[PDB]
């Protein structure tokens, strides 16, 4: 039997994704941004994040080493930030990287909710190895909607 | 000069996701569903609507740009509970095309779900009927602006 533990409350997913967005608004203000959602596990983040910058940003959608969700756009002179829920090893991270730059934005960045201990500009929470499941994050599809985040002691 | 004017506030839509996703719960709660977000409009709509769901669901993504699908279903529907995830449906063209092409991979079943509908497959759940008006925010854009504003807004361009 599963147990899940409490980790990360909605409100607190909520304060901290409002302060991410605000240190992107400062930063990207002038600069008509393309946000890049990493599907399916950054989509809930995503969502809470953009709606937070006050001003129009472009959204494109990629996913998941092979691409099965390309980027539809041109990023050619654009200031590209990627959207990941989670960075752990980066290895699908680095190939995005990677692809988007051969595209030749003006500049790319990365915001991430959580970083398990290429720069990462914006950072949520670090947190040490341990199982995290909810806001996007599943164990074998499992978890993947609830609002909030858990510690996960799998059965 | 685009002129902006409440429409919809953060709250009523709060408010409006929380009851169509009691009503999905209900009816869905022991049929393991399949939850499909057309992106790119329907996705704000889409995790503050399965996130209400109190039980694991599956979520997958479909989007269209003639229909050029940049990108399909990538599972296996046969004898799945379907739900097509929308914010908005007027003409219903592309949603035409994704009904029938669900419908040959033989789901248990296929209802559609939509924040807003302006006023042929029934659509089951539905948020607000609207009046024929151009509204933008929440997922809805005039030519890719304003998408992402918390709320919608009429919008006169």
């Amino acid at each position: 039997s599963d147990i899940l533990h409490p980790r990360f409350s909605r409100e607190d997913i909520s304060q901290k994704v409002k302060s991410l967005a605000l240190q992107i608004s400062e930063d990207y203000k002038k600069l008509n941004p393309i946000f890049i959602c990493v599907l399916k596990g950054g989509v809930y983040f995503f969502t809470d994040l953009t709606r937070e910058i006050p001003f129009s940003v472009e959204i494109n959608f990629v996913q998941a080493i092979e691409l099965l969700k390309d980027i539809d756009i041109d990023l050619s002179d654009r200031h590209v930030i990627i959207v990941e829920d989670i960075l752990d090893t980066g290895f699908t991270l680095q190939y995005l990287v990677r692809h988007i730059f051969t595209r030749n934005p003006a500049s790319l960045e990365i915001v991430t909710l959580l970083l398990k201990e290429f720069p990462v500009k914006y950072i949520g929470w670090r947190i040490p190895d341990e199982f995290l499941v909810g806001y996007g994050l599943d164990f074998d599809g499992r978890y993947r909607n609830l609002p909030d985040i858990h510690v996960l002691e799998p059965g």
